[PDB]
DNA sequence: GCCTAGCTACGTAGCTAGGC
DNA sequence: GCCTAGCTACGTAGCTAGGC
DNA sequence: GCCTAGCTACGTAGCTAGGC
DNA sequence: GCCTAGCTACGTAGCTAGGC
DNA sequence: GCCTAGCTACGTAGCTAGGC
DNA sequence: GCCTAGCTACGTAGCTAGGC
């Protein structure tokens, strides 16, 4: 129900966003500063293939309104590795831990979280 | 400390974002849906002139990464009118009341709030 | 077995060259004079529709190697009219009568007959 | 009275078509097939210089309405050689012998003879 | 021996510069000021037709190295009129009288006389 | 009061035309022949620096209305050398000696002197 | 109305394949 | 009026510097 | 009328020859 | 050598005249 | 490295102002 | 080999439809 980023052409149609309990490993970050001309995003998804137990972490970032750059990190069957990478990126960019996201608190000079719409 | 939108060229340098108690009348909204190609913003600011007790509500919206369209509604000394307009726009676009923003809860098909950075 | 001129787009696929006894009403004329820069053709076909007893005379002429101009004269069920038109054109251009074509003799300043190939 | 092909710029004004008894060594061939898109010519002339007893065979061929390609075969004073070349080309292209041209009969897939106009 | 200005296309080949005693009615004036960007000429010729007693005054002026503008004043048989016009132009432009040209003295802000070469 | 040629960009603003008694070492020559298409100038100036006893001879020549070509000959403190060069150029081009310029007489095929305007 | 991605409805340089 | 040097009032190819 | 070879009535890039 | 008028050695848009 | 706003470093059509 | 119809493999002006 949370869609694989359509820009991840290697995995779209072939994989789904990883879910565990209440955790959906899918997040859009955004940092907007009107004075300093900051207006950028960072998407992070932990993807599992539809066909087998094979994980990867997809990251895409850019100036808002651009495709920017991206990176797909292969993790094989190693879920823990993929969760570390996911969680560490989230922490690098927000200074909040992923498991504390219910109490997320924006830090100055780091990205905010943005809740996306799903169909 | 929260800057007047630089796109509001009529008021920038001449006015400040209105503050009262803990209320800063300045908000950035964002709605992003990857499936349906939604990627838009809506900024709302309640502005008070630096020189006198004169209020206006500034609104700017668009596809993210664009200047889009805008509207500056003059409210004279009528603060209540400006607060109504501000609060009603916020409610139209988020389905949350402005005074309940500490407990903001994103509604499907409406905009999320985004916390901006200030200098 | 003698093909309808492919340039006769109104009748091609829908009609055939008219035959009676040994008469095939299909002829290519050519007049070539190297000194006077004459190098032209004149095709005449008497066509009968495949679907019904309906006749027409198709004529196409030009500088050799060009589509030139043409004319399709509708004759309805009147075969005699179509034969007159056919035969009169042949006579105007060769000074030989159509029924004397076995003994055709080229007249100076008139067209020669040219035997085409059929598949 | 039968003109040297004007395209034979080496011999025109300097030579004439060779004649002997009733034989005029000058012929235009044409092959036209509307279905198979054949529409070509082949001219053959046996030329004798005006100044001396010197013969050549001129050949020009092409898509009708084009200059195509050509070949002038020098035969010196050897008339017999020039007659052989002339007659052999005629036979290759029509499957009729030159001396039987009064009874010429078009062969399917070979060229017809065309009588030209002279001034 | 003093040539009619070649730019006087109406009179060149048909007329000569007028002479009387030691007077040759032909003069080139020049005013050059390096500071004020003045660099202009004024030619005056009194012309008599070769064919008859018919006079005109030809004047041509411009920035040096340009054809500039000109004027040909018809004087009929009236020599005196032509001499007045000639002499008055000379005086307007040099502040010297024509008959005093042996003692010519350049006046500041007026043209100098320039002696041309003749063939 | 006689200006340094403005085209002498190395010396203009920094030097003056050399004067001694009644001698101003500054002259414009002009040769105009309407028949032979001669219309050229030659300027000669003997320049002394404003700052010190240092002389040079500046020459500029061309088709009238053009910057043409030029040459600045350095003479150091040697005034005599500069006077020789000046006077010799004048003589080469006019066939009159510089010291006889009060009685200047134009020679056929050599340049005339032209009196310039000063401010 | 605003805007623009991307599509539509052309044009064409020069390749290619078929006649000669 | 003529003429044209050189200036004015644009346009732009592609470099460069700053966000990401 | 149709068509187009080739001609007419231009324009111009840059060479060349003559002044300086 | 410098410079440039004007000439040379092209190219071409579209007119025109002759075949059909 | 990526990208592009906007700037830099030109070129120029045609206006304008000053000589004639 | 020659030639060229017509096709292929582009490019693009500006329309259009969908987000805002
Ligand atoms: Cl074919
Ligand atoms: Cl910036
Ligand atoms: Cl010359
Ligand atoms: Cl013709
Ligand atoms: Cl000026
Ligand atoms: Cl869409």
């Amino acid at each position: 129900k949370a869609p694989v980023d359509p820009e991840c052409t290697a995995k779209v149609g072939k994989a789904h966003v990883y879910c565990e309990g209440n955790d959906v490993y899918d997040v859009m970050l955004n940092q907007t500063n009107l004075q300093f001309n900051n207006n950028k995003y960072y998407l992070i998804q932990l993807l599992e293939d539809d066909a087998q137990r094979n994980f990867s972490v997809w990251m895409r970032w850019g100036r808002v309104g651009k495709m920017g750059q991206h990176s797909l990190v292969a993790c094989s069957g190693n879920l823990n590795k993929a969760k570390e990478i996911f969680q560490k990126k989230f922490l690098d960019k927000t200074k909040n831990n992923w498991e504390d996201r219910e109490k997320f608190e924006k830090v100055p000079g780091k990205y905010d979280m943005l809740q996306m719409d799903y169909a």
